[PDB]
Order: C-alpha cells, then sequence, then structure tokens
C-alpha cells in the first residue's frame, strides 16, 4: 500500500517519523498489508497553499488536513476499506493533534492489471 | 471535493488566494457543493520539475498551466462534470492570464465505500 | 519512485503490462532507482473525466493524456530530473500511441524525513 499524506508545514522529523510509524501500523493492522511493503510519503504544504471554503489556511481557514490518499490493489472488502479509514483517519488526527472531523481519506483502488511493481503488474504476480 | 493543483512557482499569495477563492466559487457553481466541504491544495512546483511534451520549461517548452486534479466522491452527474471542467478552467484562464485552450482538468471519481470524512465512510453516511 | 499515471480508459492489459514494465526501465535509466523500488499506479479516466481548453476528452477536446505524478524521494539532480522528464514522457507516448506534446509530467521530492519504508523514515534506513 502507499499512502500520501498532505498536512501542514512545520513538525519536527520526530513527529513526522512517530506519524509514518502509526499510520503503517494502522495499515498492517487493518487491512493486514506486510509492514515492508506499506510506503508513507508526506507531502508539506504552507498555510498560504491550503483552501477550505473558499479561504487560505493562511487567512483564518478552519482546519482542513490531514487529507489522506490510499493507493491499494483492487481486492479490499468494502468493510475493511471502512476500517482502513477509521484508522487513519484517527492516528493522524491523534499524532498531528488535529480535529478528527478535518480528516480526508480517499482510496484508490488500483485493478492488478493497473498496478506495477518492479516494472512486473501486480496480476503477473499473483496479487 | 477537493482539487489539487499543481502550480509552477512564481505567483504570488495573493494569486494563490484569489485562486483558491475562485476555484472553489467555480466547484460550488458547477456541481453544488457546499462551500465548506471544497478544499483546495495548491502543489507548487519548480520549473525542474514540470514537463510538457518531454522537457522542462528550463529545456525550452511553453509555460505551464495548472493541472487541477478534482476528486469528487462517485455520483456527480455527466452534466455536473462537463460544468465543472468548464468553470475550473475559465477560472484557472482568467486568475492567470493565461491561454484556455491549455487549461487542464482530471475529474477522479471515488466510489463512497472508499471517501473518509472524518473517520466515517461517505456511504455509512447519507452519500 | 512512486509513478501515478493518469491514461485513457480501455487499453487492453497487455498495452497496461507493457506501459508499466517501459516506464519502469524508463525510470531506472533515468535516475538509477533500483527496480525493486518503482511502483506504478494507472489511473484509468473516462473520457468526460478529461479536460483540456475547459472541455473534455468526450466532447471534442484534443489529446491531453499521459499525464504522470512521479514522486522521488529528493536529492535527484536537475539534469536528473530532466532526463526523468524526457524518458517517462517519450515511452509513455510511445506506449500508449499518444502525441508527446500531449504528455505532461511533474516531479514531487520528498525529503527523506518524509518518506516511509515499512514505518521507518528513509533517513533512519539511510536513504
Amino acid at each position: 500500500p502507499t499512502l500520501e499524506v498532505f498536512l501542514p508545514a512545520g513538525h519536527d522529523d520526530a513527529r513526522k517519523a512517530e506519524l509514518i510509524a502509526r499510520l503503517t501500523g494502522a495499515t498492517v493492522d487493518s487491512i493486514g498489508a506486510p509492514i515492508e511493503s506499506v510506503r508513507v510519503l508526506l507531502t508539506e504544504l504552507p498555510a498560504t497553499h491550503i483552501g477550505l471554503g473558499g479561504r487560505s489556511a493562511a487567512d483564518g481557514a478552519p482546519p482542513s488536513l490531514p487529507v489522506i490518499v490510499a493507493i491499494l490493489i483492487a481486492g479490499r472488502t468494502d468493510e475493511q476499506k471502512r476500517a482502513l479509514i477509521a484508522a487513519l483517519s484517527e492516528t493522524s488526527a491523534s499524532v498531528l493533534d488535529a480535529p478528527l472531523q478535518a480528516t480526508r481519506v480517499m482510496i484508490k483502488d488500483i485493478p492488478n492489471t493497473d498496478f506495477g511493481i518492479g516494472g512486473q503488474t501486480a496480476r503477473a504476480l499473483g496479487r
């Protein structure tokens, strides 16, 4: 699985490492992915680059991050996704001290014909 | 809705804020999302990170219009999507003094099982 | 590296597998990433979702795909990035039978503090 996490700029290395550790744990627990297959990509945004309701965070918008994109090989059930969504949301909210209501998760379900690892498709690899 | 706007570096904070405000308004008009639900994420990239036709601006490609990825919960109609592409594109061209002809919008539908709002799935809510 | 390729829906599995293999080789050649580290996700788009000039592909827009978002651990040189943009663009255009001028590449650099592999940061792992 590959997570892209949009978060406010400013957090220190220890907090970011903790975010990575905890979101990875949340993923492993939720959808049973091998821990070494979980990739986390943190994308920091300045307040001037974050908008909610047409207002920038620099101009006082309420919190709107983290937004997490979770890229998964197709196959997880609806209720497994529901569990993933709950776990990533509560974990990222806790670590970053963000309101849970502000979190958003978007799963991108990728057909096994449409996903490549090492140049080989997930379908080729039996996934 | 969440818009990720891939933006070449160089615009000042006022133009970024104007873009956030006007893209948000275009989204509200075209697909009728509650304004408070519209998120804009500006992904500002150096010219060396942006390829057009196989080259960066630094290697001779013409300047880049924004590329907007519009992430929607599944369920918007074809007419709404048509209106969204037009509105976001006209707004981009107007705000950035740029050719309408080169504006880009890519819509990604997320199934309601795959979308998370405050830790709950869209489907589990009324969506 | 993590590549997301926006492409028209409807390509057959053989062509998608070829695209994944060839984009992977292009990435290894260009920036020297270990082949097993290269992940590719294809994001298929309906023609009504693909906007250029404020009109969708289904509504008569000129070719505008493939668009590739390449997320890299930071540290690649401008020359490496130039090579990557060229190779990804030429390869994806060739495989998908698309015009080179339609292609776009967007590179996101992730600091090694912001990149996770198996719950550990790239910096932790000596990357």
